[PDB]
């Protein structure tokens, strides 16, 4: 119970995306795809002035470019890559820093931004590290210091 349910559902949707791209290992780009499609993540991107159509286009190009092969069989086991283990460690660090007891979508977003491919994509849609830090700070202020 270190993760909110909506974050777990994004991670699970990510594993299925990874599987469909022929990967046995979940990579940050698969999680980003799931996050961008999710109800909470999609709202998060639109509030923070990320063009949804452009973001989707860039994510899909990166996904197809990193495709390993045909979709794996439905029962194949997907595990976290070393990259994703770092994503989750960084997400957990971010949630802890901003006093969120469980990792929320914003904290996962921050963790994903450390991946080189995700970072390039964010650069192309104007989502700076400064902007992501602002998302986390504002979440802290709004939730724990409401006016």
């Amino acid at each position: 119970g270190k993760y909110l349910n909506r974050t777990i559902n994004i991670l699970n949707a990510g594993k299925n995306i990874a599987k469909s791209y022929g990967h046995n290992k979940l990579k940050p780009i698969h999680i980003l795809s799931a996050l961008a499609k999710s109800d909470y993540g999609s709202t998060l991107f639109k509030e923070n002035n990320v063009n949804a159509a452009n973001l989707k286009e860039y994510i899909d190009i990166a996904l197809e470019q990193t495709r390993a092969g045909a979709p794996l069989d439905n029962k194949s086991k997907i595990v976290n890559s070393a990259e994703v283990k770092e994503t989750l460690a960084l997400a957990e660090a971010a949630a802890n820093k901003y006093k969120s007891p469980k990792v929320d979508v914003e904290h996962l977003l921050s963790g994903l931004s450390n991946d080189e491919l995700v970072n390039e994509i964010f650069n192309e849609v104007y989502l700076t590290d400064e902007a992501i830090k602002a998302i986390l700070k504002r979440k802290f202020e709004k939730t724990l210091v409401p006016r």
